[PDB]
DNA sequence: CCAGCGTGCAGC
DNA sequence: GCTGCGCGCTGG
C-alpha cells in the first residue's frame, strides 16, 4: 500500500514509510501551520533520527527546538513520552499511546496502513485528502 | 497595527 | 462538555 501523492500536499504523503515519523509530524501540526512547522520537523528528525532517540531526550532540550512552534514544553513533553509508549507499550492503533488522538490516528490509518475506506475524518486538510481518494481511486488503480 | 489562525490533545 | 497550552504568520 503507498497512499498516493495529492493536489494538497500533505506531508503525510511523503512519511508515510516511517509511522513514528509520519506522527511526530501530527504532532507538529497541532495548531500550527505547516509553512512553519515542517521545516522545524527536519531540524528536529536530524537530532532525533528515531523513537529510541527521542525516548531518551531531555524535554527542555527538545522545548528549546520546538519554541518557535509555540506549544513548546506541551509538545516536547509530549514527544518524548510518545516515543516511550511507542517502543515499549503494547498498541495496534497509535491512538492508545500519549499525544495521539483522533487526528494522528486518523493519518495512521490512511497513510501508513490500507484502511483509508474505514477513516471517516473530522480534520479538513485530512477530508480534502480522503475526499479525494474517494473521488480518484479507480483512477488510480486502487 | 493587531485579532484571529494554523492538518490537536490531554486533563479536567 | 471546557480550558491551557503558544509561537510566528496572516491580512484587513
Ligand atoms: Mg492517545
Amino acid at each position: 500500500w503507498t497512499p498516493p501523492r495529492s493536489p494538497f500536499n500533505l506531508v503525510q504523503e511523503t512519511l508515510f514509510h516511517d509511522p513514528w515519523k509520519l506522527l511526530i509530524a501530527t504532532i507538529f501540526l497541532n495548531k500550527t501551520s505547516g509553512k512553519m512547522a515542517i521545516p522545524v520537523l527536519w531540524k528536529f528528525l536530524e537530532k532525533y533520527p528515531s523513537a529510541e532517540v527521542a525516548r531518551t531526550a531531555d524535554w527542555r532540550d527538545v522545548s528549546e527546538l520546538l519554541k518557535p512552534l509555540g506549544l513548546y514544553d506541551l509538545r516536547a513533553k509530549t514527544i518524548v513520552k510518545f516515543s516511550d509508549e511507542y517502543l515499549t507499550k503494547q498498541w495496534k492503533y497509535p491512538i492508545e499511546l500519549h499525544g495521539i488522538g483522533k487526528y494522528g490516528n486518523d493519518s495512521y490509518r490512511i497513510f501508513c496502513v490500507n484502511e483509508w475506506k474505514q477513516v471517516h475524518p473530522e480534520n479538513h486538510k485530512l477530508n480534502k485528502y480522503h475526499d479525494w481518494l474517494w473521488e480518484n481511486h479507480e483512477k488510480l488503480s486502487l
